[PDB]
């Protein structure tokens, strides 16, 4: 299963996804943590002003390219409530970030959308390693499945 | 179906790729065209200052989300010298842009890189529609294969 320390940062990601929903946005949150265990950057979706590319994982990738050396990026971890879409997985790989840990997979998300009769996203729900074959990926976290099911249903399952 | 008009925009993308090469960057160029035929935005790779996500197709997607209505985006066309990487294909789909026309495929680039012993991209060379299933895609343009091979050789040959 997932480490206890990893699960604590995933719970922070879920809290960020809840912040996003409560601000009229989509429930996706992500945290960048360095190899010392220091949180460097936290973000959530910001698509409500009209830019559907406003994903936290992408913001993290550009922040890392700006602020961190290649060595430091490679040793950092990105935690996310939901597995990176292909945009974000590719951006992560381009900048040379390290491990990804997700609470819920894109397989879970896509399966729930179809359960609810909801439209699929306009991007295929490709696993990270289809897009970015070298990235170390862990998840999902069983303890957080129900919570994320309920967040996603609130936004996308009406 | 690559019309004479399409080839003209592709040639402009080649010119933008060469601008990038001559500025110390990588030879990738892209143009956003309104359905009325007006060029809206032009760009090329800007990765030399350390951000490997600085691709023109991505810049086009974010510019389009900032400046164009959804209806205008849907009717716009993106031309590119090189087929979108997954990052850029996904961004295009997220913002709801229209048709993509490319001069050279990402399979062609990948094959040329391998022949040079150049470092493969850390992203898979997925065709656009693997990432963005609903996007209308045309390309490659045989007339521009050699020209692009030569530009790529200038940057990545060894
Ligand atoms: N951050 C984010 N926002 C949305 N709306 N969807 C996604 C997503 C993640 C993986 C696959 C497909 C969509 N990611
Ligand atoms: N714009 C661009 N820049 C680079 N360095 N590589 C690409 C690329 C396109 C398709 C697949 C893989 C890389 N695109
Ligand atoms: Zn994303
Ligand atoms: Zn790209």
């Amino acid at each position: 299963a997932i480490s206890d320390a990893d699960l604590k940062y995933l719970r922070r990601c879920v809290d960020l996804a809840r912040e996003a929903l409560d601000d009229g946005d989509e429930p996706f949150g992500s945290v960048l943590v360095d190899h010392t265990g220091t949180t460097l950057f936290e973000d959530r979706n910001r698509v409500k002003d009209g830019d559907a590319t406003a994903h936290p994982e992408f913001a993290i990738a550009r922040w890392a390219a700006r602020h961190l050396t290649p060595d430091r990026r490679a040793r950092a971890t990105v935690y996310t409530s939901g597995e990176h879409c292909p945009m974000c997985a590719a951006a992560h790989a381009w900048v040379g970030l390290g491990r990804i840990v997700y609470a819920t997979s894109s397989a879970q998300l896509g399966g729930w959308l179809t359960e609810w009769g909801a439209q699929a996203p306009p991007v295929a729900t490709l696993p990270i390693n289809t897009v970015a074959p070298g990235v170390v990926v862990d998840g999902p976290a069983e303890e957080l499945a129900e919570t994320m099911h309920n967040l996603y249903r609130a936004k996308f399952g009406r």
